């Protein structure tokens, strides 16, 4: 660690402080996540070679004096930053569909290598002058397990299988946190504020409904689900992300399925409609 000059803190992650740091060999900008297990190490060196465009790249893991150190590319803004920027105007259509469909691509890799992201949230989606968004954390969630500052982890973004309490949960929950993150763009408000496991599941049946055995088979045996659970009526996304056109209604749609079966997967939603006139736009940043 003699080997970097921390320039400014980034913030308090979920694991530990991120700086942004400079390599003083390379001459490198960094951002430096100082975490405070061998399993975990194994882990975590795994995901160096878990390399794509729209992920932020690992570049190197040091584990010094039982304390760690993840050193990651560096990117100037993080999208919950850049919607809060962009809260009077909101972010172009074309640029929210640019986005969608690269973090999709970054899924759709990830998935494709048995690797979940678990914890998707505005947070850990950082963007770049150019029109690039990319996906943080990746990986931390399984190799790792309140934060260390002991704010509070966020649940508006979980799906309703982990809410129920299914262990072995699929690359699904990472389709659901995305289409959360897909609506808050549209409209410009967070789709399901849950301030607690409870108040978050039932906001979510508030507007898709209770589910129930018809429309996911399974669902009245998970360790959490209760039979005293109110029976709220499913709601027309025409109300829940007004003025998304019908592709991006459908698509949506699909990303929120209860079932985590039926949920689409990311590379089905790279195929869908929504996506025939994607372009990439640059985005107006200032640093
Ligand atoms: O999280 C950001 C955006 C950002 C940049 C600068 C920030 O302000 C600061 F300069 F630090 F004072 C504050 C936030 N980037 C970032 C994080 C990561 C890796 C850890 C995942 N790589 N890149």
């Amino acid at each position: 660690m003699e080997n970097f000059q921390k320039v400014e803190k980034i913030g308090e992650g979920t694991y530990g402080v991120v700086y942004k740091a400079r390599n003083k060999l390379t001459g490198e900008v960094v951002a430096l996540k100082k975490i405070r297990p061998s399993t975990a190490i194994r882990e975590i060196s795994l995901l160096k070679e878990l390399n794509h465009p729209n992920i932020v790249k690992l570049l190197d893991v040091i584990h010094t004096e039982n304390k760690l150190y993840l050193v990651f590319e560096f990117l100037h803004q993080d999208l919950k930053k850049f919607m809060d920027a962009s809260a009077l105007t909101g972010i172009p259509l074309p640029l929210i569909k640019s986005y969608l469909f690269q973090l999709l691509q970054g899924l759709a890799f990830c998935h494709s290598h048995r690797v979940l992201h678990r914890d998707l949230k505005p947070q850990n989606l950082l963007i770049n002058t150019e029109g690039a968004i990319k996906l943080a954390d990746f990986g931390l969630a399984r190799a790792f397990g309140r934060t260390y500052t002991h704010e509070v982890v966020t649940l508006w973004y979980r799906a309703p299988e982990i809410l129920l309490g299914c262990k072995y949960y699929s690359t699904a929950v990472d389709i659901w946190s995305l289409g959360c993150i897909f609506a808050e763009m549209v409209t410009r408000r967070a789709l399901f504020p849950g301030d607690s496991e409870i108040d978050q599941l039932f906001r979510i049946f508030r507007t898709l409904g209770t589910p129930d055995e018809v429309v996911w088979p399974g669902v009245t045996s998970m360790p959490d689900y209760k039979p005293s659970f109110p029976k709220w009526a499913r709601q027309d996304f025409s109300k829940v992300v007004p003025p998304l056109d019908e592709d991006g209604r459908s698509l949506l749609s699909q990303m929120l399925h209860y079932d985590p079966n039926k949920r689409i997967s990311a590379k089905a939603a790279l195929a869908h409609p929504f996506f025939q006139d994607v372009t990439k736009p640059v985005p107006h940043l200032r640093l």
